[PDB]
């Protein structure tokens, strides 16, 4: 056949005026009402295949999965990694190191009581922190991102960092401001025109550095895990890839190098971190806004795991409306909206459309999220979207903010547990009050592009009476 319709591109600039940078995201759901859930969009030079809502989205990353699991494009991250690491790897590569990353992940207690553990004591480390506030009204941005960096920290580098490490804030600092810019207008700008603003002064250029800075932290931290290796014992992370880079040494075929290890690292630091750090930011923002909602947690709390001891992650299975909550906070805030770009490796039938090979195919999460089909009044935070009607959790094949498929995150086991736990631990020891009234509480993003990027907002954690 064909490709997938779409708007007539003009030249270098593609579709530049059928899109508006600062909402990306409703600009390709504007188009979508005018080309059907499957169309092609031109990114400056970037020929791209849009997916839009949960079948096609499905059909292509689940049903034609093989097809679909190349790794397109981001261009801001992409400048930093230029194809190596774990993320934005591909073929070989990617496939070597996604492995290898699993594999190792596991190893230093993913998915398993060892990282639980390691989650339970952060979470402890956190709830003082906030009692250290003792009342006041305060800004949780770093509190929860110094938190949460640390369970992934604590793998890659075999160490938390302290709350007071001033370098630990610079580097939080960093992931903010990269997620940050990713989301803004120019970030979106400069997806399109990427080759020509790498070259321009702006803000992408603070943005460069901010990577540099986190490359620069991370090359650091691996020469002082080389120059200390015991090849009989890794601490973290990074040892384990050394190790196996030793290994390999003599296979000229290897995808154990150095750059590749770097980079896995910083994947893994960023990747761990950021989304998480997110999720939770926007969930108390929501918590706040709906009381009603507050409550019911509060209440599924009390009766379940009491204010005597701390969460377990199976506290979960017998708690379906905060699971229902974390749902429908991650359903709402809509992270990573548009996911990662991924690509096709080699030429596709897809439906009745013809994708040659190597094209881009961005798969409009959020739509799938948003999905009407699989929840009313998608727009609105509201948890019984995963309730049924004798308040169970009710699954929903929608639910896919940790995208499907042969390239998806291979984290959301880690992360559903640092999600869970942090959320339920908070709110047993807490009460949230709002700098403002749940009246005016605006929910509504401060940014949204490549992540959705929640308002700034202050806030002080009660105890509860
Ligand atoms: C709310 C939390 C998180 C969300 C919503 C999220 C979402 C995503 C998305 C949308 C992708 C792209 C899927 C694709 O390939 O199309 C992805 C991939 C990935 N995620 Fe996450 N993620 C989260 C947390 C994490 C954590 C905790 C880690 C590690 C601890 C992590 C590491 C990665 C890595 C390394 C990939 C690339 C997979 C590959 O290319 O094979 N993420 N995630
Ligand atoms: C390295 C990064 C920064 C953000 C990210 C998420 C989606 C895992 C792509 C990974």
């Amino acid at each position: 056949g064909k490709l997938p319709p779409g708007p007539t591109p003009l030249p270098f600039i593609g579709n530049y005026l059928q899109l508006n940078t600062e909402q990306m995201y409703n600009s390709l759901m504007k188009i979508s009402e005018r080309y059907g859930p499957v169309f092609t969009i031109h990114l400056g030079p970037r020929r791209v295949v849009v997916l839009c809502g949960h079948d096609a989205v499905r059909e292509a990353l689940v049903d034609q999965a093989e097809e679909f699991s190349g790794r397109g494009e981001q261009a801001t991250f992409d400048w930093v990694f230029k194809g190596y690491g774990v993320v934005f790897s591909n073929g070989e590569r990617a496939k070597q190191l996604r492995r290898f990353s699993i594999a190792t992940l596991r190893d230093f207690g993913v998915g398993k009581r060892g990282i639980e553990e390691r989650i339970q004591e952060e979470a402890g480390f956190l709830i003082d922190a906030l009692r250290g506030t003792g009342g006041a009204n305060i800004d949780p941005t770093f509190f929860l991102s110094r938190t949460v960096s640390n369970v992934i920290s604590s793998i890659v580098f075999g160490d938390r960092f302290d709350y007071k490490d001033k370098e630990f804030l610079s580097l939080l600092r960093m992931m903010l401001g990269i997620f940050q810019f990713t989301s803004t207008s120019t970030g979106q700008l400069y997806e399109m025109f990427s080759s020509v603003m790498k070259h321009l002064p702006g803000p992408q250029q603070q943005a460069f550095q901010l990577l540099q800075g986190l490359e620069d932290f991370i090359a650091k931290k691996v020469e002082h895990n080389q120059r200390t290796l015991d090849p009989n014992s890794p601490r973290d992370f990074i040892d384990s890839f050394l190790i196996r880079m030793q290994e390999e040494e003599k296979n000229p075929n290897t995808e154990f190098y150095l750059k590749n290890l770097v980079m896995t690292t910083l994947n893994l630091f960023i990747g761990g971190t950021e989304t998480v750090s997110t999720t939770l930011r926007y969930g108390f923002l929501l918590l706040m806004k709906h009381p009603e909602v507050e409550a019911k947690v509060h209440e599924e709390i009390d009766r379940v795991i009491g204010k005597n001891r701390q969460p377990k992650f199976e506290d979960r299975a017998k708690m379906p409306y905060m699971e229902a909550v974390i749902h429908e906070i991650q359903r709402f805030g809509d992270v990573i909206p548009m996911s990662l770009a991924r690509r096709v490796k080699k030429d596709t039938k897809f439906r009745d459309f013809f994708l040659p090979k190597g094209t881009e195919v961005y798969p409009m999460l959020g739509s799938v999220l948003r999905d009407p089909s699989f929840f009313s009044n998608p727009q609105d935070f509201n948890p019984q979207h995963f309730l049924n009607e004798k308040g169970q959790f009710k699954k929903s094949d929608a639910f896919v903010p940790f995208s499907i498929g042969k390239r998806n995150c291979f984290g959301e086991g880690l992360a559903r547990m640092e999600l869970f736990l942090f959320f339920t631990t908070v709110m047993q020891n807490f009460r949230l009050k709002s700098s403002q009234s749940p009246k005016d509480i605006d929910v509504s993003p401060k940014h949204v592009g490549f992540a959705t990027i929640p308002r700034n907002y202050t806030m002080s954690f009660l105890p509860r009476h």
